[PDB]
């Protein structure tokens, strides 16, 4: 189960590494794959996310709005609840991070349950 502790964008993972905040990011531009293929990554709607643990599956986040869509809500509809009434994602694993809120496949399954 992805450990939503360590999930972090490619700015905070330069520095993460300790090099400039734009390492990575500058990396992945000019398609520096030496580099990049020792590291956790994925592209994940418009942010690049990394981890520094390898068993984590990035493929199960997702952003707020791709949950509110597959649940046929408005884009901003789980935005709007976790600015709101955050207590309605309880027990709903999501990390906030770039300025971005996520949900995993799993939670967004829960929630759909609850």
């Amino acid at each position: 189960k992805i450990n939503l502790n360590q999930i972090y964008t490619a700015k905070e993972m330069s520095e993460r590494i300790g090099k400039n905040r734009n390492y990575l990011s500058q990396a992945y531009r000019n398609n520096k794959h030496e580099i990049l293929k020792n590291f956790n990554y994925r592209k994940i709607g418009g942010t690049i996310i990394f981890s520094d643990n390898p068993n984590n599956d990035l493929s199960q986040l997702i952003t707020a709005k791709e949950a509110s869509q597959l649940l046929g809500k408005n884009d901003e509809y789980f935005a709007h609840i976790y600015k709101r009434f955050p207590h309605r994602l309880e027990g709903i694993d999501h990390i906030y991070t770039g300025k971005t809120l996520f949900l995993t496949k799993e939670s967004l399954e829960v929630f759909k349950k609850k």
